[PDB]
DNA sequence: CCTTAAGAGAGTCATAGTTACTCCCGCCGTTTACCCGCGCTTCACAG
DNA sequence: TTAGATGACGAGGCATTTGGCTAT
RNA sequence: GUAGAUCAGCUGAUCCAAUUUCGCGCGAUGAAAAUAGCC
DNA sequence: CTGTGAAGCGCGGGTAAACGGCGGGAGTAACTATGACTCTCTTAAGGTAAAATGCCTCGTCATCTAA
């Protein structure tokens, strides 16, 4: 009988009708649920506004009643006859005289020269490669040095005609050590990115960091003694960087502009001491030493969960600044930094740097002539945050005091992370006067609201029926113009997070489009691999631990990296899945399962939100979203954990170690957590090793081989023809007895032992022992012969070369091959005196045994690195040689089938 | 020279868990549209 | 007062690494 | 016909292959700074 | 023409009769969480090796004890 109005649909119940029309029909059913507005509730924060106007209209006229205050309030929307009946009460005539007290004081040639670019681009900048072909192009400049020119020079040569701050406002923000000479100890702890390009003054970066530190400490005090550098230090060079991933214009770039390095260093020094020296408001979360953005984030989503949850007024708005640092006046932040208390060499200092700023801007390799800048802040110098941080402490100040959202019993009245603003309020009017706040002392400072971005989002609800309702209409405004509204269904992002009307929500992102353009680049295999896992998958860590994701999106964005993967490597399907996400020193490639890495990162980014020194995030920590967030992600990391043995912390790493060592064909990769060496060919070396070998490679490593028990795997039900050996060994044919057992593969097993026999002796022969290789020695139980013997300074080493299987212990097999020549007595005695010296404890068995996989025995190993003086970069190779050598007995035994 | 190794993951479908609301009924507290005047203003009225 | 033994610190030589991503 | 190989119908497409182009073995392919945070 | 008195108007104390915030109470549409199942399934050769920072090792110097 019920059927809902906008669907047609038949349902048993008006409950589940409306149900229905809650989450099918949003925003008729906000339409439907909009309250009305015949009695509100007097809000404290009107009654603070009523109260400080009647105040100050009492001290500033002396007597007043509410026929004035319906004239002195116009946009206030209250009836004469609400004032009269608020303004009899007793807590209001308290406040008024409180307020009183304090106011009385072709094709192929084009993808050849695209292999071309992309080989080379990829050994000079990895990352800028991988970005281009995860985005598909790089060098967004995409117009000339007139259009770029004609947009940027009136805005640069412009004074900044800001008045600068009024004594309100200073009054307001009012609620020794710099400028002393730099040592040689600060020089040496102030670390600096050394990866940098030089400006105008072309002295490059090796050049500065080649000289002495104590002559840099005497330049550096000399400069201050100046109160001022060398001039020709202090030119800048200005590159234009796109703002936007296609610039529809020049108003899409950003001047960013370079200066000298000793200018950087010495400005990073300087930064450092006035980032220690004054601390910004405690609301501002920027460029300061805290996780600002997790903060900025949690608080906002503790906000919109507890405005839907217990149907209170809920105002937000998202404000920015248009071209922040560009339009700052140098008037007003010199007085701001002067009435600051900050001493008058470091305002001289910034005066006299600001007044002589000359730049030449320079598009594509074309200068324009040079240009005079009148609005301060360089994007690009070190100490321009921190100046800017001075600036917005005033905005931040200026708000009205008691104007905000009362979540936990902590009133957060404003969210800031640099130019990024977030103002709360409880009513209409109190967002209004924080808005006309914030517009009046930015341009005080020459700063403009961005109107292309700011919006607000406002929340009345409906009380006698319980309903969440939110507003459609423009209602606020700077300067006049009015505001945008978001909608009840809009989805904003902010801070790299994606928002709704109820909170976090899941980020969106390009998983499947980047992995198809990663797959058609002219990449080698190993490059590919490396893409994804350094430069691809870190870029939505971000979104997805601040956000909000379930497991079901979570595990089948693995099943998508999982088939890219098996795509670009040629895997077959049941690959066990932990060998793409355990780590390259135990035998995986290292790919980041996101299902398992997202609940470690958001139990060990959230669970410090409860110590944050800032008040306003300890409060979001007790709120419930975070708390049921936090429990998700503690269950699921618990699911994909094991407790590490040493630190007792859970770990991601020994899960997938257990689950790839537990499996079928991963367990022989068992000892490879031992030896670190073993697995340098893996991601280290991969690029000494061309893109055919290391896909062979792979295949090898986990046993990946078309050999007849693997290939069929659930098809055992034929006859011996489906399993046993295409040679004839009447034997179980497995891809060990392949490469190790069989008689077709036996001249390749001989090549491949005299192959790591012969490196071995070369690298002794540097390593200056006296080499001999492969006596023919008789002693009295047969003809023995050892692979090579060997001598220096009287001390006798025998080495002998074992290539095994993984199905036994690797040191347990070389103490069997050590063995047979050390416990072997008289044999020694033959070593020694072809050797020419006496004494047989002189003379040691050594074995050198690495599995058929390239995994190192551990005990082989320290023989080889401290009996025998060789080096490991010797040692990494023989992993190589042995999987190739692997590969090749493979190629022939499938090669002879004839 | 070498001394057999050996299923596993993605997709389907049914049921359970839970989240985010719905509508119904009663009660006190709050709000403000009016009732009821007192002090000043304006035309009748005294001089 | 001088000589020998022990402990701490500094210098020299050799070997390993030389990141990535997000916000503004 | 392709740097080389291969599949199609002299051209396209695909590779485990793939340093083009400009210049005199060898140089250049010309991006990009700052402050925090996280791994 | 000029200042005061009856009627008019604004400016304030008071009431009451609705709103509206909320407790208690019974419900469900429509999303993810678990589990038991079912489905699906590999091959192109050949013989192979510059610069900066941090850690490790060795030497030199200083202090304490004994003669
Ligand atoms: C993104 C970015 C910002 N900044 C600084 C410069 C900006 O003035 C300040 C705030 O950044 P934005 O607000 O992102 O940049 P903007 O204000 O100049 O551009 P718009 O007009 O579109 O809002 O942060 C950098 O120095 N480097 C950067 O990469
Ligand atoms: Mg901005
Ligand atoms: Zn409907
Ligand atoms: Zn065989």
């Amino acid at each position: 009988g019920w059927t809902c109005q906008f669907c047609e649909r038949t349902f048993s119940t008006n409950r589940g009708l409306g149900v229905h029309k809650r989450r099918a029909h949003p925003v008729e059913t906000n339409t439907d649920a909009a309250p009305m507005m015949v009695k509100r509730r007097w809000h404290g924060e009107e009654i603070d506004l009523l109260a400080r106007t009647e105040a100050r209209l009492l001290a500033e006229r002396g007597q007043c009643s509410g026929g004035d205050l319906f004239g002195a309030l116009p946009g206030f929307g209250r009836t004469l006859e609400a004032i009269k009946g608020q303004r009899r009460r007793e807590p209001y005539r308290a406040l008024v005289q409180a307020h009183l007290a304090r106011f009385g004081s072709t094709s192929r040639q084009k993808r050849r020269a695209e292999y071309a670019r992309v080989q080379e681009l990829y050994k000079k900048c990895r990352s800028r490669a991988a970005a281009e072909v995860i985005d598909g192009a790089c060098g967004g400049v995409g117009h000339s040095l007139e259009e770029m020119e004609t947009y940027w020079r009136p805005i640069l040569e412009r004074v900044s005609d800001a008045p600068g701050p009024t004594p309100e406002a200073l009054h307001a923000l009012g609620r020794t050590q710099l400028w002393k000479p730099i040592s040689v100890e600060e020089i040496k702890a102030s670390r600096f990115d050394w990866r940098t390009s030089p400006g105008p003054d072309g002295i490059r970066s090796g050049q500065w960091r080649a000289v002495p530190v104590h002559l840099k400490a005497e330049m550096f005090n000399a400069w201050m003694a100046r109160g001022e550098i060398p001039e020709i230090l202090r030119q800048c060079r200005t590159v234009f960087v796109p703002k936007v991933e296609r610039p529809g214009g020049p108003g899409e770039y950003r001047p960013i502009s370079i200066a000298s390095i000793p200018l950087r260093h010495f400005h990073s020094i300087l930064a450092r001491r006035l980032l220690a020296c004054c601390p910004p408001d405690a609301r501002q979360r920027g460029f300061i030493c805290a996780d600002g953005t997790l903060e900025n984030s949690a608080v906002l989503d503790a906000v919109l969960g507890d405005s839907r949850k217990k149907l209170r007024e809920c105002h937000v708005a998202v404000l920015d600044f248009a071209k922040a640092f560009d339009t700052v006046s140098h008037e007003a932040l010199v007085e701001l930094l002067r009435l600051r208390g900050m001493p008058e060499q470091f305002c001289g200092y910034i005066a006299h740097l600001y007044d002589t700023a000359s730049t030449t801007l320079a598009v594509n390799n074309e200068m324009s002539s040079p240009v005079k800048v009148g609005r301060g802040v360089r994007q690009g110098d070190p100490l321009s945050p921190i100046l800017f941080n001075v600036v917005m402490d005033l905005i931040l100040a200026s708000l009205p005091e008691r104007v905000g959202y009362r979540l936990e019993m902590e009133l957060v009245s404003a969210l800031a992370y640099a130019d990024d603003l977030v103002l709360l309020a409880g009513s209409k009017v109190g967002m209004q006067e924080s808005i006309s706040a914030v517009d009046c002392v930015g341009r005080q400072m020459g700063l403009r609201l961005n109107c292309r971005k700011s919006a607000v989002l406002s929340m009345i609800p409906d009380g006698h029926r319980k309903k969440h309702h939110y507003l459609t209409e423009r209602t606020f405004n700077i300067g006049g113009k009015p505001l945008r509204q978001v909608s009840c269904v809009e989805r904003w992002r902010y801070l790299g997070v994606d928002f709704e009307a109820s909170g976090c929500v899941t980020l969106e992102h390009s998983i499947s489009s980047a992995l198809n353009n990663i797959s058609r680049a002219p990449l080698k295999p190993q490059q590919r691999l490396e893409i994804l896992r350094a430069h691809l998958i870190p870029r939505f860590q971000h979104g997805f631990v601040l956000g909000n994701i379930s497991d079901d999106r979570l595990r089948m964005l693995d099943v998508q990296i999982r088939k890219a993967v098996g795509q670009w490597l040629r895997l077959p399907a049941d690959v066990p899945k932990a060998y793409y996400h355990a780590a390259v020193q135990d035998g995986g490639l290292a790919i980041p399962s996101v299902r398992a890495t997202i609940p470690d990162l958001i139990v060990r980014r959230f669970g410090g939100l409860d110590s944050s020194p800032w008040s306003v995030a300890r409060a979001a920590a007790k709120s419930d979203k975070i708390r049921k967030k936090l429990r998700w992600a503690w269950k699921q990391l618990r699911r994909f954990s094991r407790v590490d043995s040493t630190t007792q912390r859970p770990s991601v790493r020994l899960f997938w170690r257990e689950h790839l060592h537990a499996s079928v064909d991963g367990r022989e990769l068992r000892e490879s957590t031992r030896t670190p060496t073993s697995t340098k060919w893996i991601r280290e070396r991969c690029a000494q090793i061309t893109g055919r070998d290391f896909v062979q490679f792979v295949h090898t490593h986990i046993n990946a081989l078309p050999s007849r028990i693997r290939g069929s795997r659930g098809r055992r039900g034929g006859g011996e023809s489906s399993l046993t050996c295409r040679a004839g060994c009447k034997v179980r044919e497995t891809t060990a007895h392949i490469l190790q057992q069989c008689h077709r593969t036996h001249g390749g097993r001989i090549l491949r032992h005299n192959k790591i026999v012969s490196f071995v002796a070369k690298a002794m022969e540097e390593n200056k022992w006296t080499v001999e290789l492969e006596p023919r020695l008789r002693t009295s139980v047969g003809l023995r012969k050892p692979d090579i013997i060997a001598s220096r300074d009287g001390v006798g080493v025998i080495v002998d070369v074992q290539v095994v299987s993984g199905q036994r212990s690797l040191d347990e097999l070389h103490r069997e091959k050590r063995n047979k020549y050390g416990n072997h007595g008289e044999l020694v005695e033959l070593v020694a005196g072809r050797l020419g010296l006496p004494k047989a404890e002189c003379v040691r068995a050594t074995s050198c045994t690495i599995s058929w996989r390239g995994v190192w025995s551990l005990t082989s190993y320290k023989e080889l690195r401290s009996i025998i003086g060789l080096r490991e970069p010797t040692l990494q190779i023989v992993p190589i040689l042995a999987l190739r050598g692997s590969h090749m007995n493979w190629t022939r035994f499938n090669q002879m089938t004839s």
